[PDB]
């Protein structure tokens, strides 16, 4: 019995007279992902190999149950979610066989030297992500991904705009509270930072953050820790509404209630732009040629196009999860007309 939790996988070995192991795609907390040729089906697959560790086996069983639930649906909207072909035990590890995709949206931004992709390509990603979130919001699914980020959105083909969401390992269904901290910090909603109840609206928050980053090349809210994160959110969006902070278990981690009942930022131990003064209108360069002025004298980047993009993003970054724009209504926005 091996001492380590990982599977030993040798490039070029063949599993079960079927899978020809090519190479390592990625390592993660869960285990590893290997590129393999399925000689039976004559196609590339990505095999996600789960560590022999109880916590990761449990996350992976949730992942399998949620992906299989999604597969029973007929709608074309299910094809924005990575397809689980099958799963098996091999050398005492749970192995999930996925369709093979191309590189992730972070890799795409790196290939721009972090100058961002066009507003036209951003629009195509936005429309597909809003469709994927509408699918997850189907009542019988009610799935919260809980870890949307550029690294978890993959292109199907390196020369095309089609994308899929991957990695439902941290996912849950509406009403569940499983993990103490959720979402990647730069993409983490205010309700999660505040220790408030969370629903599918946390994934729309993440999507808003992602789409700005895809066009500017830089994360909207690049916090070094939860306090720095909330402070970067407040630079752009102002102090959250009182009706939210008055109910937030962790309001006093970031804010302080003054004698008159109004909320301000908490005093530091002893630097940010004043609340609401880092305007998204200027981050996007709506009137000034887009990010860094670089989109002036290119088509598809008009002031009208930028106002529609800014307006949709600010509806996705509503502090109030009850009023934040829902996928069904985001798809009807004039940005997609
Ligand atoms: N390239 C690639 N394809 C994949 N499909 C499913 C997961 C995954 C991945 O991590 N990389």
């Amino acid at each position: 019995v091996p001492r380590g939790s990982h599977m030993i996988v040798k490039n070029g070995e063949k599993w079960m007279d079927r899978y020809e192991i090519d190479s390592l795609i990625g390592k993660g907390s869960f285990g590893q992902v290997v590129k393999a040729y399925d000689r039976v089906e004559q196609e590339w697959v990505a095999i996600k190999i789960i560590k022999n560790k109880k916590a990761f086996l449990n996350q992976a069983q949730i992942e399998v149950r949620l992906l299989e639930l999604m597969n029973k649906h007929d709608t074309e909207m299910k094809y924005y979610i990575v397809h689980l072909k099958r799963h098996f035990m091999f050398r005492n590890h749970l192995c999930l066989v996925f369709e093979m995709l191309s590189y992730n949206l972070y890799d795409l931004l790196r290939n721009t030297n972090f100058r961002g992709v066009s507003l036209n390509l951003t629009r195509k990603f936005a429309q597909q992500m809003c469709t994927a979130l509408l699918f997850l919001a189907t009542p019988e699914l009610s799935i919260i991904h809980c870890d949307l980020k550029p690294e978890n959105i993959l292109l199907c083909n390196p020369k095309r705009s089609a994308i899929k969401i991957v990695d439902f390992g941290s996912s849950c269904q509406l009403g569940q509270r499983i993990y103490q901290y959720i979402q990647s910090r730069f993409y983490r909603s205010p309700e999660v930072l505040l220790g408030m109840p969370y629903d599918l609206a946390i994934d729309m928050w993440s999507l808003g953050c992602i789409l700005v980053e895809m066009h500017t090349g830089e994360p909207l809210f690049s916090g070094a820790n939860e306090v720095d994160q909330m402070n970067k959110i407040v630079e752009v969006l102002g102090i959250p509404p009182a009706h939210i902070l008055d109910q937030a278990p962790k309001a006093r981690k970031f804010f302080e209630k003054l004698p008159d009942g109004t909320w301000n930022l908490k005093k530091t131990k002893d630097e940010y732009k004043p609340p609401g003064t880092r305007k998204l209108h200027n981050i996007l360069g709506v009137e000034t040629g887009g990010p860094g002025g670089r989109r002036a004298g290119e088509s598809g980047h008009t002031v009208a196009d930028y106002l529609k993009f800014k307006d949709l993003i600010l509806r996705m970054l509503d502090y109030d999860p009850k009023t934040r724009i829902q996928p069904y209504y985001a798809l009807q926005h004039s940005f997609f007309a």
